[PDB]
């Protein structure tokens, strides 16, 4: 577990200010490391394409686990309110491509073995929050990335 | 496991058409009852589109299930091969939409529990046999529904 510290300090160092802005947050969870990453600043609300300032963040996390054992498992969220748009068929379809546009973009740092990424959609499923304000159906919708040792 | 291994035996009598043709295997691994659908007959090639016909074999399975505990997984695989697709940004993508169509169908039947789903997409990383062959890969390109207790 000694590689898991390690791991979990270093990543905690090198998102620093992330982590102070609230973008990120990263705690240890039994045997696996867990980054989640909020909606705002990451994704445009409804959508699943990844912003432009964020690709950056998620290449840097990826970076950071390269060279580490483990499967890295990418989860989308969404809140409990049912969703309304053309593009995608449910939260079941966005909450999983959220997860998709990130694991999409942690492959291509170079080193980064694709065979070790799993994408899941949790839609509703696993709210960190009661869903009874909009600023706490907001902090539900975050993505989660999981290293698995 | 008792009321797993009356339910695998509900399930293998249930499906035994199925199971006759090689539409469905059950296997049992662990606490967990794994179902494989075959990707001919389920679903086109290269698209999430859930067959017409597949369509009521998948509320039938959710009808099966509905009333043990327990997560279901719902999860898509793809074979190797580089996804050439107007549709599908990568076989992350393909493989993920394709646990959501069957989620979704499954969440259709009365009393199903939309809390139990969950959805993941493997892409290749998960192969039954080696991508060395055209019957090897048609085979890896299964969905996989999985009742964990």
């Amino acid at each position: 577990s000694q590689e898991m510290e390690t791991l979990m300090e270093s990543i905690k160092k090198a998102l620093e200010r992330e982590i102070e802005q609230g973008a990120i947050e990263v705690e240890n969870l039994g045997q696996q490391i867990v980054i989640r990453m909020r909606e705002k600043g990451a994704f445009p609300e409804g959508s699943a394409f990844l912003q432009p300032k964020f690709r950056p963040l998620v290449r840097q996390i990826a970076e950071l686990v390269k060279d580490v054992p483990g499967i890295v498992r990418v989860s989308g969220h969404t809140d409990n309110r049912p969703l309304d748009s053309e593009l995608y068929r449910s939260n079941w379809d966005l909450s999983s491509q959220r997860a998709v546009s990130v694991a999409q973009e942690m492959e291509k740092v170079r080193g980064f073995s694709h065979q070790r990424l799993r994408v899941r959609g949790m839609a509703d499923t696993e709210p960190l929050l009661p869903n009874d304000s909009d600023d706490n159906r907001a902090l539900n919708r975050r993505v989660e990335i999981s290293i698995m040792q």
